[PDB]
């Protein structure tokens, strides 16, 4: 029937993977949200005028098991890798989560979007060119966003979309 995306956001603590997932599925901004709840969030939506239902795993990166987590690392069709503009360390962090996702598919070959989040703050450090260059290391788009204004957020998941709509053929 209906097209279903699954989605996987992974990304270093505090760079704002609950605030996106947040903000794409509820329209709205949270200021705090308990750094290690692991959730799913579903929502229907129309990307390029295909109505679909995306079906997204906010992880936490803890160590209790999940079956879940574990069925959306396996099944999930595409990963959102997010730093913070204003964190260099989540930015570095970045490579160890794309490494931990092609090890899941055995692929080089992945539907990702690089996603530099609170790109409405001014205390800058990871530059946009830094991130560029990662990202066409990668091969993968590059999104900057803020959870907070919406800026890029739609973007950052529905790109996604559009690359696992390319993935599949
Ligand atoms: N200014 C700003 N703050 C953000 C943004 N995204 C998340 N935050 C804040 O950063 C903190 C951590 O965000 P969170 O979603 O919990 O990060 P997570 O650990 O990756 O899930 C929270 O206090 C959020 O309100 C953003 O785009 N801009
Ligand atoms: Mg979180
Ligand atoms: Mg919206
Ligand atoms: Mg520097």
């Amino acid at each position: 029937g209906m097209t279903e995306y699954k989605l996987v956001v992974v990304g270093a603590g505090g760079v704002g993977k609950s605030a996106l997932t947040i903000q794409l599925i509820q329209n709205h901004f949270v200021d705090e949200y308990d750094p290690t709840i692991e959730d799913s969030y579903r929502k229907q939506v129309v990307i390029d005028g295909e109505t679909c239902l995306l079906d997204i795993l906010d992880t936490a990166g803890q160590e209790e098991y999940s079956a879940m987590r574990d069925q959306y690392m396996r099944t999930g069709e595409g990963f959102l890798c997010v730093f913070a503009i204003n964190n260099t360390k989540s930015f570095e962090d970045i490579h160890h989560y794309r490494e931990q996702i092609k090890r899941v598919k055995d692929s080089e070959d992945v539907p990702m979007v690089l996603v530099g989040n609170k790109c409405d703050l001014p205390s800058r450090t990871v530059d946009t060119k830094q991130a560029q260059d990662l990202a066409r290391s990668y091969g993968i788009p590059f999104i900057e966003t803020s959870a907070k204004t919406r800026q890029g957020v739609d973007d950052a998941f529905y790109t996604l979309v559009r690359e696992i709509r390319k993935h599949k053929e």
